[PDB]
């Protein structure tokens, strides 16, 4: 039994809600919370903006501090960080950016970043501004992902899309 509530169930391991990811990282102070980071882990703007505002920049610092002294990340890996005041831990994730021109077969490497982590809170990787097809990102997720996901999206229009084209 763990703590995420008012979810629907997708398959044995993944579940969704229409959620700010934020809010439901305050609430639930998760041990993993997933950032839909860039290889640079600069947070400027969708999910990754939005986590790292809630922690008044502290993410933003850590993360410069990281990439100065460790380089970039790769398009499909992570890192783990602090999660501040949103969970334990940060799992930063590189989806690949469509609008950069990124491969769509790295999103299921970038996926199996989760099946680290026995729980986890999450965004769809790669869609919002990162500009892949949601629904391909949640088929993709339920074909990779082993550990229990829960999945929060913010857009309630594509979160009844989502649900309702559910395979
Ligand atoms: O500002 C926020 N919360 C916030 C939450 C999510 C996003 C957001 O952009 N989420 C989408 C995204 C972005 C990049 C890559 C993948 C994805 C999939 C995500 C999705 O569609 O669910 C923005 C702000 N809270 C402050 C109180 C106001």
């Amino acid at each position: 039994v763990n703590s995420f509530s008012g979810y629907l169930k997708l398959t044995d391991n993944v579940y969704i809600k229409n959620a700010d990811i934020v809010e439901e990282a305050k609430k639930v102070k998760p041990t993993v919370v997933v950032n839909a980071a860039n290889v640079y882990l600069k947070h400027g703007g969708g999910v990754a903006g939005a986590l790292n505002k809630a922690t008044n920049n502290a993410m933003q610092v850590e993360s410069d501090d990281y990439i100065a002294t460790n380089g970039p990340l790769k398009v499909g890996g992570s890192c783990v960080l602090s999660g501040h005041n949103l969970a334990k831990h940060c799992l930063h994730v590189v989806g690949p950016n469509v609008n950069k021109g990124e491969d769509i077969q790295l999103l299921k490497s970038a996926y199996e970043n989760f099946n680290q982590h026995e729980v986890l809170l999450a965004p769809l990787l790669s869609a919002g501004i990162f500009g892949a097809d949601p629904i391909h990102s949640l088929r993709v997720c339920v074909d990779t992902v082993r550990t229990n996901v829960y999945l929060a999206v913010f857009d309630k229009n594509l979160y009844d899309k989502l649900v309702s084209s559910f395979l």
